[PDB]
């Protein structure tokens, strides 16, 4: 709760509900104001915007776009640690941590899932994943037409994640 | 909450419901009383007075007119930061920050709605008073946007006959916003 | 909330529901007991006893009479600040602040509404509302009685001229 | 709630519901145990046991009796202040404050409305107003409304607040 | 609430519901543990186990026997104070305070109800067991009232055959209450 | 609640529903970790797993067994106090308190009821250990419902003292 | 609740529902940051991922694998205590506690139970054997063989099998 904040830790351990992305942003903002260039630890154990076959956030993809935008804006490096699951927008979130400081446990799981606004958002999500994984917007666009699950090792190979944690 | 308040941050992160506009004004007054000429950081990620095609605030326009009025009275400069969306009355609010200190993130969107008035279900007893108020409100919102963007009321009145969407760059060009935030 | 209370600020930011006038009196009493002759800042953005034209307080007029009565009783001065709207009973309230210290924002609006057993009380209530507005505006009971025969809408400038309000706040 | 209590204030600002008379007694008790002979300030703005023709307390009369009996019991004086309205049982309560210390605002209003209950209510008012049980009983058969000044002459109220 | 508890006060201000007798005991135990031999003030304004006219606690009598038992158990004296009504089991409760310290207000009322027992019939309602329990409860209630009033079990048994109402003065003579009120 | 917990008191004042045994163990463990060798006061007023003829807990017997197993693990002694009723599994719980420190009020009532074979052996065994009797003699009495008043429970060695004054 | 947390105690007292494995990880992380190298007490009374013959967590196995991962991650030792039942994935959990500090009460019980299936299930089964093998200091073959049959252990049999280290007593 506040004890984790005093140590610059944010734990996402639920589906990203509308109030959750608000809380992540609020906490990121607070921490940046507390100390300018001091690492922030974002622990992730989430199924993203979905929860038992139901989308629990009508604005999930745009919410995560906002979070990664503030992550890019603030001077504090945010490290990511996957503690079990990082699916959908949570996987995007995980891969958005500072390059070289995106971590995962050995057995964690990862997954990637008027009219004009829908397409602009789709281009924005592709650009982030492409930038994070160091791959062309062409090759990432193609993989997102199906659902792909990575294990921790497969996530390191794909450059979603950098290192696997050990004690 | 109060933790954001301790840093002089007001974070609008929802549609501007009746109670939200009350909270913004309350926090503005509170911060101004706590410290006199000290910048206030208004972060905005809002769809204004609409939420899923439904109007969630019948008094949205006057509420935001009220907010920008208190922003203009208090000695503390308020900087605005768009964190994703600033639509309708939230766009007016964003552009109302101190000139030079209206910021936006890379992927943020802004929208100005085609000029509109909402008549609540309940009949106003004085129709003549209500009609004059609808006109003054329509006049004030054009006046605020015209001032914020440094444009004539003719061009702003003209552009409020259609819905207009802005990316950050287009918002900087239209003078709704000053700078796009980077590392 | 209690955060505003610590700065001796009362913020009326809604139609005056029954519980609202109760809170205003409660807070005025509390602040008076907390510090004796220290100013109280009453900020007002209210459409009075109607909420979007729907009547939400049957005792609106008698409520505000009590509030202005406690304001006149307590030793602490109350300054009033109109943040957008002050309609009907909210207008009476705004004008009841200490003379010289009744403020309003540039775009604020004001409105004075049209006017044995209960029958005697109704005429008494009308006499009091005239008497308060007469005293607040420095006008005779006859000229105020005549003006309340119809609705009168005010902008900030028109409110200053009528002496409902003293100053328009500017940075 | 607790903020007014810390200043030894009890503020009856609604019709006297069943839970209200309980809260008034609870606070009266707490305050007496908190400080022995320190005055208590009972502020009243109430229409009694009636709220728009609907009687909101079947025990309204017996409840206020318990409160006044609690008032006469405790060592702390209670000062009453009418802040707008005090009708029916709320008028009885207001008049039950320590004699000399029953106050009212300028524009305040007052009103007065098996067999054992009827005698007790007539008796308390008679004691409060310093009048015969006969003259009070005779005038209680008609609903009578007092303004602040009229309340002082009848001795329901001692002073009208100013300054 | 916790405010009255800080002053060693328990205020029974309602019918004795099933959960209420649990709350009385918990507060008795808590206060006893807070200070060992320091008086507890039980204020009573209760109509017992009935509320115009429904029985609101099917186990009312056994509940009050529990309360008086813990009252007899704890080292702390409990003084009783009747603040209006103490009917039925609340009258037994009121009379159970330490002798010399059972108090009442001037206009207070007391009542002891006439009695009968209505026993439901299910699939496993043993007549030998339930009738014997009804017998012990009746013996305990008379025994408690007998001790409290310092009267014979015979005269107390006889008085419970009819309804008896008391004012404050009548209760002191009957040894339910010790003292009236004072300035 | 936490108010009773602050004084090392656990007050069971209801039937032992599925959720109750989970709560008692939680409070026992908390108090043990709060202070190591400090008596816990278990006040009991319960009809066991039966509320008005109807069974309110299918795992009543196994649930109460887990509680006593915890009582025989933690270093803090638990004193039991019967506040009116300790029927069936509640009687087992009451008798499971520290020897010499099982109390009852004057007017209290106790009762004993008339994988499956393995559990029934433990229930006979625990009572035998609690009452200092052979599993043989206790097995004999559990063929019928036996109700105790306070005095009879003391003689039977379910309870140690009757608290008074 | 947080009252047990203040004493560094996590009390698993139900089937491991999806939110339960979620709460355990939350609590382990919290305790680790609250005090860095200070023992955590994981009390277990659980039927694992089954309740009344119904599966209550489809990801029960991967969840407990992830929990053992956080246990292996944090600097704080976690002591385990079986308070009655530790079946299936709950048994894996109990045996995953610090060696020498896996405890049980006397009367406690223990039990070990195309495109989508081909690589997901067979990988999971290999991990489950590998963990139990490490915990019990036994080869993967004897564990793979013992897992083909439903096997129950009492406290004594659990100690001999090296699932549990000590049987605690007052």
């Amino acid at each position: 709760p506040s004890l984790l904040l005093s140590k610059r830790i944010i734990f996402l351990s639920s589906p990203i509900y509308p109030h959750i992305s608000e809380q992540i942003i609020s906490q990121l903002l607070y921490l940046e104001y507390e100390s300018k260039r001091k690492p922030i630890h974002l622990y992730i154990n989430s199924t993203g915007d979905i929860d038992n076959n139901k989308i629990i956030n009508l604005n999930g993809i745009t919410d995560v776009i906002s979070i990664v935008d503030v992550i890019n804006y603030i001077s504090s490096d945010v490290y990511t640690y996957c503690l079990g699951k990082a699916y959908g927008i949570a996987c995007i979130l995980a891969s958005s941590g500072k390059k070289g400081y995106r971590f995962s446990l050995k057995n964690s799981s990862f997954c990637l899932n008027q009219n004009k606004e829908i397409m602009n958002t789709k281009k924005k999500v592709i650009e982030i994943i492409s930038k994070n994984t160091e791959k062309d917007t062409n090759v990432i666009s193609n993989v997102l037409e199906r659902d792909k699950y990575f294990n921790a090792d497969e996530a390191v190979d794909f450059k979603l994640i950098d290192h696997i944690l050990e004690k």
